[PDB]
């Protein structure tokens, strides 16, 4: 009437606690007893879990037992170049377009928001790999204040907001973005679940907060930009580096290149030396973009278009003519006096200048007589290649419904997604957003293998010493003597799998239970289990008569799985085993 507290694993011999068995009591004593907890009973090994108890008492008072034994696998991803870590940072365009009403209700932002926590879990998957995320729209969205520019102009470059939402004043806009952003690359569990709370899973609408709609653009730039940053200085050559980028449309900002209006050459002589000075001459060094300010006095663009604009006047929408603002009455004399160029009620619009083709003389506002920039793409492109391409990290880029709106061609835009990308090739634009993951995984799959822990595995079950393994007709092993079912509710019938989702046998097709009638021993073989794919045995035993009285014995002799049986026969892991005991 006194209980072993614990017994030993044969293959760590480290200790597991042996809890009793409640259903097996004789008035304030107990007849059997079950390793570890008294719930589910795992135990957690490299290739996954896997538990012995007693689940039932058949019969108390002649010591039938039903026994059940469970093994759960995993996957991970290993790097098919030389099992390599990865630090990979996600970018994921939020702009205004993302919005799951826009484009028939396609769900963009939701489908592109759980495409990437998918792809998050994947890359986690094997604990080595790091992630970052950056959430990019007019800036970076990390739950810091921004500022933006807008409006438009009379003819002297007086800027004014011209939408009767606004006070005319309003020609900047100034908010806290959401928090969708994690900037440091982590492989923390913790961590990694901070940062996928912080993917969006919606965007900004028109008459939902209407200041932050306001920086809903498209800055690709920037958001490449500190991808760039965050592997620069927080990874190393150690580490294979990933960027993948799902966005919904070509730029509409960017940072300006550094013309300089006070040196005597042409600037097209000031763009072949920017050039010059890299290797390859196809990009222009982050030294000669203007940087070093606040966005909203520095960038170029405002969402508006991919071009920038010839014609600085605002064209009237579906027309021709010059778009004019009617000016309210009771702000007649203050625009006036603030010195507003009003002509009989009305100021004739033009663009601010950071949206017009540029480089343009500052004092005479003259444009440039031979290089100009008339795109987002161009400088961005630029950038790339003088900054990003060189260092080789592989980047992906899954576009969503991309053709150019606004302001680009399709063509034009399938083109530059391709030159943001490491190849031509890993850049792909999906027609539907429920693909968006398939190609996320595409990608991810060059650069890694999905292995799973138990191949070709086998499970060994003998009988313990004073054990019987009930046989229903006490000769025979058959089909009827015990019960295999997998978690994707398939079963051995007849020792046939079948069931699962494709009526197939699943989890369980080709596994087979064998007996050794000498030894007394129950097997499993072949199991190929991955990630939460489990198998479930029962069978029932009976204590043997030769017993010795209030002497506790084990239920099976050594018990062990062989996650692979074929690629590493020598790789074995114990099962705990319960015991029992009568008088
Ligand atoms: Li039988
Ligand atoms: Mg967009």
């Amino acid at each position: 009437a006194q209980y072993p507290k614990s017994a030993i694993y044969e293959d760590t011999k480290e200790n597991y606690p042996l809890v009793n068995v409640e259903g097996s009591k004789v008035g304030e004593q107990y007849k059997a007893l079950n390793p570890i907890n008294g719930k589910d009973g795992r135990r957690e090994i490299a290739e996954g879990w896997l538990s012995k108890k007693i689940t039932g008492v058949n019969d108390l008072d002649k010591n039938k037992y039903k026994i059940e034994l469970t093994v759960e696998g995993k996957t991970t991803v290993e790097t098919k170049e030389l099992n390599q870590p990865l630090d990979v940072v996600v970018l994921l365009d939020n702009s205004n377009s993302m919005n799951n009403e826009r484009a028939n209700n396609s769900q963009r932002a939701l489908k592109a928001g759980e495409a990437v926590e998918k792809l998050i879990d994947k890359i986690t998957s094997n604990k080595d790999n790091r992630v970052a995320l950056v959430t990019y729209a007019s800036t970076i969205f990390d739950g810091t204040e921004a500022t933006v520019s807008k409006g438009v102009a009379d003819q002297n470059g007086k800027a004014l907001n011209d939408s009767v939402s606004w006070d005319y004043h309003k020609t900047t806009f100034t908010a806290t973005t959401h928090n969708y952003s994690y900037l440091n690359l982590t492989n923390d569990a913790n961590e990694v679940n901070i940062l996928k709370s912080r993917i969006p899973k919606e965007a900004e609408h028109i008459n939902g907060d209407r200041t932050l709609y306001q920086f809903g653009a498209t800055f690709t730039q920037k958001a490449l930009m500190k991808a760039n940053e965050i592997l620069e200085t927080q990874s190393s050559n150690a580490r294979k580096k990933l960027i993948f980028h799902v966005t919904d449309g070509v730029p509409t900002m960017s940072y300006a290149i550094n013309f300089n209006p006070y040196i005597s050459t042409s600037y097209q002589n000031q763009f072949n030396s920017f050039l010059n000075k890299i290797p390859d001459r196809s990009g222009i060094l982050q030294e000669d973009f203007i940087i070093n300010g606040d966005d909203y006095q520095i960038v170029k663009g405002d969402g508006e278009s991919f071009k920038l604009f010839s014609d600085r006047k605002v064209p009237v929408t579906g027309g021709t003519t010059q778009a004019a603002y009617r000016v309210p009455q009771n702000q007649l004399s203050v625009m006036s006096n603030e010195g507003y160029a009003i002509n009989s009620g009305y100021i004739y619009l033009y663009w601010r200048d950071y949206n017009w083709v540029y480089p343009f003389d500052p004092k005479t506002k003259k444009v440039s007589a031979t290089k100009q920039i008339k795109t987002h793409g161009e400088p961005t492109t630029l950038y790339f290649n003088g900054n990003i391409r060189p260092k080789g990290y592989d980047i992906f880029t899954v576009g969503i419904g991309v053709n150019g709106d606004p302001g680009a061609t399709p063509l034009e835009a399938e083109k530059f997604m391709q030159s943001i990308s490491s190849k031509t090739e890993n850049y792909t634009n999906v027609d539907d957003t429920n693909k968006i993951y398939d190609e996320l995984n595409k990608y991810f799959k060059t650069i890694v293998e999905e292995k799973h822990s138990i191949v070709d595995g086998n499970v060994t079950d003998p009988m313990g010493e004073m054990i019987e393994f009930q046989l229903k007709n006490g000769q025979s092993f058959t089909h009827d003597d015990y019960v295999l079912v997998g978690n994707d509710g398939s079963q051995l019938k007849n020792g046939v799998a079948l069931g699962g989702p494709n009526s197939d046998g699943g989890i369980l097709k080709d596994v087979t239970v064998t007996y050794d009638k000498t030894s007394q021993t129950i097997k499993i073989n072949h199991l190929n289990l991955g990630s939460g794919q489990k198998v479930v045995l029962t069978y029932d035993v009976r204590l043997k008569d030769n017993y010795i009285s209030n002497k506790f014995y084990n239920t099976n002799n050594r018990t062990t799985l062989s996650p692979k049986s074929e690629k590493e026969p020598n790789t074995i892991r114990d099962f705990p085993i319960p015991k029992i005991r009568d008088v």
